[PDB]
């Protein structure tokens, strides 16, 4: 088996190319996604963030939630630059959460391991969250930081 066997990997694509963060809804109504970044970009960009997704309910955000009024457009944005940490900040109409604490909006903060930000506060039954699952693999290339590209 040689054509066939390659069609079997098309399916099951390894993660962790260049992951960054996991996005896992766990209310059950956001398909999981994996938030990723370069890490030329990274080491490249000096800067104090490097690549930031936004999420919300506009097909323009790098995260597509659905169709919720108690969530905004772009309800939450997540930013990346930190020594191989990550940042989450909030850009929410109404606010984000973090395990049932509400943050400061457009506030920065130290990504957690598993975290889970909860959106669309105001009501019981009209709460949406999302959990985050962090790439240890990525850590390991940002911890070291090490280039190969060098002439």
């Amino acid at each position: 088996a040689t054509q066939r066997f390659l069609i079997e990997k098309f399916s099951q694509e390894q993660i962790g190319e260049n992951i960054v963060c996991r996005v896992i809804c766990t209310t059950g109504q956001i398909p999981i996604r994996d938030l990723s970044a370069d890490i030329s970009q990274v080491l490249k960009e000096k800067r104090s963030i490097k690549k930031v997704w936004t999420f919300g309910r506009n097909p323009a955000c790098d995260y597509h939630l659905g169709n919720i009024s108690r969530l905004s457009n772009k309800h939450f944005q997540i930013l990346l630059g930190e020594d191989g940490n990550l940042l989450l900040n909030d850009i929410s109409t109404n606010g984000t959460w973090l395990n049932g604490q509400k943050v400061e909006k457009n506030s920065n903060q130290l990504l957690s391991q598993g975290d889970e930000i909860t959106v669309g506060v105001g009501v019981e039954s009209d709460i949406l969250s999302l959990v985050i699952f962090i790439n240890d693999k990525f850590k390991q290339c940002l911890e070291q930081n090490k280039v190969d590209r060098i002439r």
